[PDB]
RNA sequence: UUACCACUC
């Protein structure tokens, strides 16, 4: 593995498990004759679990124990109901060690019962505690701490990683937010009320039981009855619960799920809250924890673990013990680089941000701007002005060369005003290379008609800026230099650039755009290099349409970038890495094993062509995290930080790169894992390439967490599935239109 | 869009 960097100590939310027994033995059961209820199975075994002993775990057809039994076993047991005799054999089939694969399983349902033992209660997959539930009475809401808690196998050993999780309950039944909308709303209050309902979650706090509601039931009334016996008797029956009202609709989940309003409350962040400030930064301020608390956190759950003799009892039967702290491991630091503009190059200070030295000094390519031209409303003139003279003043130190606009006033801020004018002095000028727009207030849909007819309909690029952002005059120079780097990448231009060490060498970027109903057409982009120097994109998107399979368009895209390589370069590249983002935990072998070699069979067109490949798999939701051992206490990492032992996985070849600067909070690193090497890189080479591509977003003067072109490939999935909803024009694919 | 870490009923 690698060994360059500077050796940095870090903490981490993973707490070891020793192992004190020597083997697991497993067996397999037999019934004779033929016994189907799983529970009838567990009463046998049970009337069996005295000579198998006492610890056991039964799944239905493999027994898992801790004490070696006889090579076969022959056991009598007595029939519950037809008073026959029915036939039990065990039998030895291998033996595992304790830190094995398939023991992950019962060792996870052994720790839920000892967490359900320390009073926590569980709500979806974590354990939260809701007798410390924090209240915001001045926004109504609860917060309740806990804890998502698993345990995994790793190349160091056994682990529990344990992460702090707070959840959101609303103090307000549902029924007084019905009440609420029914009092400030006579008429419509049907359609509001069905629309705050569906993508809600919501609970019951007498079962603490989680139902995703979709639809509003207004016929029926607890007056009435359901599969036949009333709700009134039956809750009073079951809990005792006296209902106040019983005019109250009822609310309907389909996976019928009918529940109450009354005993039914609303989860997540308030939607209101969102769009507010203050409430976010106090919310924000008391949910995001430092690595002091967190590390906190994470010593009183131990402590309450070792001081509660049951749950340790309940660890300690299977020849388990959670350790007293958490795992400390060594993690290097990554080289810096050197990022390149045109006549200067800088070494990248510690903070891994250059805002200022973009702005200040030139960049590799600029496309003079001579014809473009400005679509602003009535309202406001002024500030449009004042936005075009400083983007004459700031141009000089970047190098662009920018005329005066082409003044175009909307008469009203109508959308098909905007898109007429547009359409017509599009079709009279041939050579406007850019059209800028603004716009009064938040209008998504103004935005989504302008970037239709701009990107689809009539291919020329196109920005829009808001008044409001152009109106604080202290806030204007900044913004104007950002805004015109923005237009130079739209126009084909080249910003800044590293140093990449392996030649003759094409990096491919993918990510999935998921629809928020993803019952959708989910959208894959594609961005591939078609330049020596990564600063050329070659881009195209393809759509998850019904009755095809995806990777037949990707390899359509893929020799489609390679052409072009071979138009820009005159050659064909030596080596292709591939970063494949979006794919989920669960099928990293189903893209291992069919999708690369898939792939790899379109470099048969081109005769004689078989190209060296590196492919990666990109996780960025992962719940790892790291702390930097300070001799005080615990602090963020520094960013660039590599981990490539003693959490990897055991399968494939892996690293955690943390690459951005986090503000506030623990890091959150992101998992690389390689599933194809055939060029035989070395693993350093990976990660310091994985570190450099993290450098060449250009609409980020930093670092970001993933590589480049993934991002790229989101973004372009993104605009290509909400706003386009349509394949993007050839003509623009050449340049980076997207940003 | 200036741009980013953000076994229920
Ligand atoms: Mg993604
Ligand atoms: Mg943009």
């Amino acid at each position: 593995q690698g060994s360059k960097g500077t050796p940095q100590s870090l903490g981490l939310n993973l707490i070891k498990i020793q192992c004190h027994n020597e083997a697991v033995y497993q067996y397999h059961v037999t019934f004779s004759p033929s016994v189907e209820c799983k529970s009838m199975r567990f009463g046998m075994l049970k009337d069996h679990q005295s000579v198998t002993g006492n610890v056991t775990a039964f799944d239905g057809s493999i027994l898992y124990l801790p004490v070696k039994l006889q090579q076969v076993v022959e056991l009598k047991s007595q029939r519950k109901t037809d008073d026959a005799e029915i036939s039990i054999k065990i039998q030895l089939t291998k033996i595992l060690e304790p830190c094995s694969d398939l023991c992950i399983p019962f060792y996870n349902v052994v720790f839920r019962r000892v967490m359900k033992l320390l009073d926590m209660k569980l709500v979806g997959r974590n354990f939260y505690d809701p007798t410390s539930a924090m209240v915001l009475q001045q926004h109504r809401l609860q917060i309740w701490p806990g804890y998502a808690a698993s345990i995994r196998r790793t190349d160091g050993g056994l682990f529990l990683l344990a992460d702090v999780s707070h959840k959101v309950i609303r103090n307000d039944s549902v029924l007084d937010v019905m009440h609420a909308i029914y009092q400030q709303n006579k008429e419509h209050f049907q359609d509001e009320c069905s629309k705050l309902l569906v993508g809600s979650i919501v609970i019951t706090r007498y079962n603490n039981r989680t139902y995703r509601i979709d639809d509003v039931d207004w016929n029926k009334t607890p007056k009435d009855s359901f599969v036949e016996i009333t709700f009134l008797e039956y809750y009073s029956k079951n809990y005792g619960i006296t209902v106040k009202e019983d005019d109250q609709p009822l609310l309907i989940h389909r996976p019928e799920i009918l529940l109450l309003p009354e005993l039914s409350f609303m989860t997540g962040i308030p939607e209101k809250m969102k769009k507010d400030f203050r409430a976010m930064k106090d919310l924000t301020q008391q949910i995001n924890l430092s690595p002091k608390q967190h590390h906190g956190a994470l010593e009183c759950l131990l402590q309450r673990i070792s001081q509660n003799e049951t749950a340790s009892n309940e660890l300690t039967r299977w020849g388990l013990s959670l350790h007293k702290d958490v795992h400390k491991i060594e993690g290097r630091l990554l080289p810096m680089e050197r990022i390149n503009l045109r006549n200067t190059s800088f070494v990248t200070s510690e903070d891994l941000n250059w805002v200022k030295e973009v702005t200040r000094d030139a960049s590799i390519l600029t496309i003079p701007m001579h014809f473009w031209a400005l679509f602003y409303p009535k309202r406001a003139m002024d500030q449009a002005r004042e936005l075009v003279n400083m983007l004459e003043k700031i141009a000089g130190p970047i190098g662009m060369r920018i005329s005066p606009p082409a003044w175009v006033e909307l008469k009203d801020d109508r959308i098909e005003t905007y898109i007429r004018t547009i359409q017509s002095l599009l079709g009279v000028e041939g050579k406007i290379q850019m059209v800028v727009c603004i716009i009064m207030g938040t209008r998504d849909d103004l935005y989504g008609a302008i970037k239709k007819l701009c990107c689809v309909q009539s291919p020329v690029p196109s920005q829009v800026i808001n008044v409001r952002t152009i109106g604080q005059p202290t806030r204007l120079r900044s913004v104007a230099q950002k805004i015109l780097l923005q237009m130079n990448c739209k126009l084909g231009g080249e910003l800044w650039g590293v140093d990449i060490p392996l030649k003759q060498l094409m990096v491919i970027g993918m990510d999935v755009y998921h629809d928020p109903s993803r019952g959708m057409r989910s959208v894959v982009g594609f961005v591939a290099s078609i330049n020596l120097t990564l600063t050329k994109w070659y881009s195209r998107v393809v759509f998850q349409m019904p009755h095809q399979e995806i990777v037949d368009s990707l390899k359509l895209c893929l020799v489609g970038s390679l052409k072009k390589y071979y138009e820009v370069n005159h050659c064909l590249p030596e080596k292709i890495v591939v970063y494949r983002d979006g794919v989920s935990d669960g099928q990293l072998k189903t893209v291992a094993n069919y999708e690369i070699p898939q792939l790899q069979k379109c470099f048969e067109a081109f005769d004689n062509y078989h190209p060296k490949m590196v492919v990666f798999v990109v996780q960025k939701k992962i719940s790892t995290n790291l702390y930097l051992a300070a001799p005080d206490h615990f602090v963020t990492p520094s960013p660039g930080t590599v981990v490539d032992h003693t959490i990897t996985s055991c399968e494939w070849v892996d690293f955690y790169l943390l690459a951005h600067h986090v503000r506030q909070g623990c890091g959150i690193p992101t998992h690389y894992i390689c599933v194809l090497n055939t060029a035989n890189l070395s693993p350093d080479h990976m990660q310091r390439l994985t570190f450099k591509l993290c450098h060449m977003y250009w609409n980020w003067p930093g670092t970001i967490r993933v590589p480049a072109p993934c991002k790229y490939a989101h973004k372009l999935a993104f605009l290509s599935g909400q706003i386009l909803h349509h394949e993007p024009a050839i003509q623009l694919c050449g340049n980076l239109f997207f940003l």
